[PDB]
């Protein structure tokens, strides 16, 4: 759908058979999960932002359903304020930005 | 117009008589900049992201052109990697999210 910025565009997603809330983000190019018990192998990462790094454990082919779209790819887990949905995973529920 | 993101959402603005860069970040509630000289006064703040906590200069009412689009509102400058445009001025570009 169409989703005004006028608060923090936060979307329910399902993922492990668990259900949580995210956060949309364009200047995201990863998506990271809070510290999560997610299945399978994975690798170390590290990752940065604002404020500095983080070490985030990554998990590639992981199935997660946003706004009701199911989209396979590489989710990042590890030290997050919030859950961001980054571009890897936007791009395939078609996401733009209008204005 | 309408901006998928295969690639990071990058923009020119206009700031202090300044050509930048900008990412536009929906993540992001508030609009950062690197360092620059900005004129007026301010007042200081600390934001966090990924990583940590950075202190930041807030000046408010300040005239920022994005993509031709002419806002006032407050600008953060300080010690971030990259030039962020949140949802405080998205918002006045009447930039939505589409899917
Ligand atoms: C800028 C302020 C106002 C402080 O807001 C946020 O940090 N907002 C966060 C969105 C994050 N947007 C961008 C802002 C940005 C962009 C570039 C540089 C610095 C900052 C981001 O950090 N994106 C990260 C998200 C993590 C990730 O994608 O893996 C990113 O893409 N990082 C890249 C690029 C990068 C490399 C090295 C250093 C820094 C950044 C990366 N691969 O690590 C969301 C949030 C909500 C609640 C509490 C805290 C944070």
């Amino acid at each position: 759908p169409q989703i005004t910025l006028w608060q923090r565009p936060l979307v329910t997603i399902k993922i492990g058979g668990q259900l949580k809330e995210a956060l949309l983000d364009t200047g995201a190019d990863d998506t990271v999960l809070e510290e999560m018990s997610l299945p399978g192998r994975w690798k170390p990462k590290m990752i940065g932002g604002i404020g500095g790094f983080i070490k985030v454990r990554q998990y590639d082919q992981i199935l997660i359903e946003i706004c009701g779209h199911k989209v396979i790819g590489t989710v990042l887990v590890g030290p997050t304020p919030t859950n961001v949905i980054g571009r890897n995973l936007l791009t395939q529920i078609g996401c733009t930005l209008n204005f």
